[PDB]
């Protein structure tokens, strides 16, 4: 059927299958998991590798020997199974110190602190062999107006974004920056709360080639916008760096759904976006199986992220191989969209009276588009109806 | 009691007190306005000037002649009054052509039709005195998801706004653009959505200098967003060219209700913003009288727009002044947010063992952040209860 | 593949395929249809019926005589096609006398108006054979708080359909009424605005027993609800007289895409419902075919509808007859949700130790619920991967 | 300015001020409170009671004799501060046996213990004092379709409150239920969401009188729902047995901020409506003062609760007594709304020209509503600019 192997680049978070079903009305429903069962059990599911945040792989608060053996164990199962370490982030959000934000706290010995922790983990993720870091700023917000200048706290998370680059260029590290926009939750509104908030700011870093972002499908959905849309404007700035796959039904907390669960028709575009755009990095699941599931639950979630993106690959690759989807794209002239507008240039399109003074508007108001067809094309396609 | 002059520098678009009441259900409740008559009620009201969209002040399809006369006739009420003009845009959706997009049309010849159309109204802004110019992509977007290549449709944008700027540079106009951004309608989803991606796309625009954004209340409210943070971010970046108040209930159609309806406190924590961080640019009204609303209603509402401004703009000086809030700010470390958190450099915060290994996490984590005293003397003056 | 018979109870509003395309912001992209040509046409693509609005048969302000005329021509293209009218409604939110609403307009003269010209449309309807006569107040409600006070105008909503009961029971007609929900949009927010809402409303009324709801997709997910849970309650209410089918792609304008499109996974457990319910009232699509559609577009839009309500009955039918599913149900103890709870009434539950004293809650806190395995075999169905 | 009395009825569950501050992305920052310690404070700020959980008063699994001292302690605290106990629940979402649930779980046995656990607390809240026992069924519900029959669940929902109404009718106790609905959060979508849905529900259970709302500002606006309307049709349909007070700003996770936070006009209609319709329950204040804020900060949080209250209470007094107001309601016809529409029947309606032949509907279409000019002046009273 549609069996996820290494080479399709699936990769999860220690902390996905991990959770333990804590919410804010809840205690824990599953117990801990060893982050050694954990690359164990996603090697045997087909998966290609594992994420960590710091405190997921050492306890907060280890001494460097508990820190030694924690990180020792681990990498012992991941050269046991073949398993890599992509990615890596801070927990910069669960300690009670982090309860103002970590690199935009007002008190100025926590941001210290957090870009300590911070450049910590940097050493740690290059010497495991991951590509990006992730900077995922939850408590960088504000529940209320005065309590936060944001002009103020842009010139902190771009100090500290500058800090982090000048650290890791000294250092000589392959390693990239990437954002992870959020709107709200657990603050009130979240700093850089969409894609495009964090594109713009990346502009202002004094090394912008080194950050780019890492969308997650749930939190643009919690703004209610076009998750496939954010993606493909990203894609066009060339700032993709990672992603996280999961779904989400509406605007509401954040669910962390498996992938395909929640918007389907917009996971569907997305799978179609990042194959025919060509997307080479990990395909990344950060989910949290539901409470009311048992550790057998945890895994047939975890292995319906990948089916699910398996079967989408496939049907979004048989529309668009489809003949009569490509007609239908040339009726809804997808075609005439990639012609540039005016290569010609603006002296020519300022003397051609056919672009205004003869222009039959008329004529051209009354072509349909056609994007009804073609969407009922998508549709059959996507349910297997052709 | 707080009366507007054109000191105040309040502004409000010909199709605000002149929308007739149609709706999506329902047809005018008000006749058409003319615009020598607007332009003398709001002069009566104090207001400092207007804006308009090219078919707001001539007729869609006019012939030149008649043009030359809706011109003429204009000139003379705003030569009259004292009025200016320092905004002016195109209508790019309303006709049937635009049914598609106008810069991003699938049709090419539409999207030179488009172009031609907004040019030759960026002549005639400029000769009333326009030094900002506006677009507002409404037709720019999709419902469905092969209908546009978001890709290829923001080349399509980019080539179009690079094309105006090429015009206005050889011309040698002094004015500037600005995009609206809207998340949502009339399309299922329009582009650049929210004030962040519109921010990200123009750098890169190949003169990036001669473009910013004109965020709308409302439209940041229907992505659920924070506008007053949305404007932080805007004017952090030097771009906030101009702006468009009005108000909104919450994540659902556009309502266009009169400033300071809607949500209250991100009202007053907009007008405490643009006030303390000295915005010198037009305060523009894009809102809609309610079509319950005879004209007595409309420009009753309009003059509620001025109103609440200018309450608000004392009630935020106030607070801002009292002696109070000012030791409450301290006391929530807001001096401490505007001090570096390593101005001593990496190397140095590195060795910095009161950063780390000697910081003492639990003490930190103790501090209360006095951030709901802080919040309750912000509404005691909001309220006049102080 | 997959095409629908008079058997499958389809019906379509004369507005849905005859919407000419004018929204907000813009004017119509289509011409005008006739209703003899509109129901032909529906008649050839397989519909079963057709409903409409008062002022969508015979235009506002028709003499008696130009009533009598579009009357007969309509009934006329009825005998000749074999198509039924089950349903029909008043046109009570166009017209700008309807402004502030019909039934609870705050000018009583205008509430008086509102019930003759329903009255009126009730006689008609009855003697074309609709069962089933709509009441959506699209204007009843308020943009502002003291526009309307809302527990005066429930007495002037109750008043009126107490009229409209009194009147068919008089008459001694076969029609029942059923509500249309809506919580926002034309108003700032609708009086009854959800399916609960319009539930315990009709509690209220003289005569509960001839109302019941008419919920439509779209509507309660503009208030971010689960539409097959309304529907569950209504129909477990005894009260869905009628349903609206329709797509909408979350929390904004109301969209009315065609069915099957916004969100597909509710759209398949809504027709799982309603047919495993075995609900037999018509399957109404009131939608409206983009405004990017010529009329080729719009029969293909109405014909979308039809096929994704038969390719999602065929694969919830699949879903529910798989063994497997049925074994995966067992699992998750829906066969145990069944029973009741304490037959034997609270004085036995009371003396049972095992419900209390001695149950074991950490035992049954440790059963897993399975529910992620159901989910994706419920998904592998909907994508025909099973 | 502005002091709480006894007088007010406002009253704090022991839950709210006694959040420690853990959430679904972090720890507590505080920690836990005294019950006995928790009643003094809050008879310090002017509070009149107290309500709570069952697990909030004695621990989960405390043997009868843990119990009785618990109970002993807090009984003690209230004799000595003349506070009272209006109000108590009952926990069914902390303990992970009541992950799918409580009165609705699949499994038969977790049903039948979370009854046992609800009349145990019933008889401890009729010994303290309580009239009122509330249900917040916050884990009925699903993530996923066919995890739930609804219909099912709706009738075990039904089974378990006529359990609980049985057994208080045969102990002749004076308590009465009251349902507190929420659309979603914990679970991805709640059953009975709305005010709308658990009035509509209480209708067909066996004895209605028993059971009204317990409706929560924050709550009905995670739905986008207008809160001052739901509570309107509450009072209409005589069942607003208690309300909670808190904010929320926006559809977003249920946040818990202090009453007059969130939405700030709404929370203005919201007092104007209980203090016209004379409304006596307890002003309950469901809130959680943010985890950024140390103990000072949380009775900081607590008495702006009460200042806000009335400091809205003065304002909304004002704005209905100013003569001006008066005369503002009469222009916009809100008396006429008050007279019955047809009062001599339908048949005098039927044979009235002026409703319908003779009704000159243009003229009516002209009256302006001065909806605009009345909202106006309630703006003006809530800042105090009048
Ligand atoms: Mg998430
Ligand atoms: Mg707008
Ligand atoms: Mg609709
Ligand atoms: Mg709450
Ligand atoms: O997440
Ligand atoms: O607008
Ligand atoms: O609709
Ligand atoms: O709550």
């Amino acid at each position: 059927s549609y069996q996820p192997t290494p080479e399709d680049r699936f990769t999860f978070g220690l902390w996905t299958v991990g959770w333990q079903g804590r919410d804010p009305f809840g205690d824990a429903t599953r117990p801990a998991l060893d982050p050694v069962e954990t690359v164990q059990r996603l090697a045997e599911l087909g998966a290609h590798g594992v994420t960590f945040h710091d405190d997921d792989l050492i306890p907060f608060g280890s001494s460097d020997t508990e820190r030694e053996s924690h990180i020792k164990r681990f990498r012992q199962a991941l050269d046991a199974t073949g398993m890599t370490v992509p990615m890596a982030t801070t927990n910069l959000f669960t300690h009670p110190v982090f309860k103002d934000g970590g690199f935009t706290a007002n008190d100025r010995d926590v941001r210290r602190y957090a870009l300590r922790k911070t450049i910590r983990n940097i050493d740690l993720a290059v010497e495991l062999g991951a590509k990006t870091y992730v900077a995922w700023g939850g408590r960088e917000g504000a529940e209320s107006g005065a309590a936060k200048d944001v002009r103020v706290a842009l010139d902190r998370m771009k100090e500290a974004f500058d800090l982090l680059g000048e650290y890791v260029t000294s250092q000589g590290y392959d390693t990239r920056f990437a954002i992870k926009p959020k709107p709200n939750e657990p603050r009130g509104d979240i700093l850089l709360p969409t894609v495009g908030h964090a594109l713009a700011f990346i502009e202002r870093l004094e090394r912008p080639e080194l950050y780019g972002v890492n969308p997650e499908v749930g939190h643009e959905q919690m703004a209610g916008l076009n998750f496939p849309h954010g993606i493909a404007q990203a894609l066009w700035a060339g700032k993709l760096f990672h992603i996280d796959l999961n779904g989400q039904s509406g605007i509401k907390y954040d669910q962390d759904l498996r992938f395909g669960a929640g918007d389907l028709r917009a996971a569907f575009w997305l799978v179609d976006l990042l194959e025919s755009a060509g997307y080479e990095g990990p395909r990344h699941f950060d989910f949290k199986p539901p409470r009311t599931e048992d550790i057998d639950g945890v895994w047939a979630s975890a292995a319906g992220c990948m089916r699910n993106y398996l079967i989408l690959k496939e049907r979004a690759a048989a529309f668009r191989a489809d003949p009569e989807v490509q007609e239908a794209l040339r009726a809804s002239r997808l075609d005439e969209l990639a012609q540039p507008t005016a290569a010609d240039g603006v002296q020519e399109l300022l003397a051609d009276r056919t672009a205004f003074e003869d222009f039959d508007v008329d004529a051209a108001a009354a072509r349909g588009m056609a994007f009804e067809r073609l969407d009922q094309l998508a549709m059959d396609h996507l349910l297997g109806a052709r």
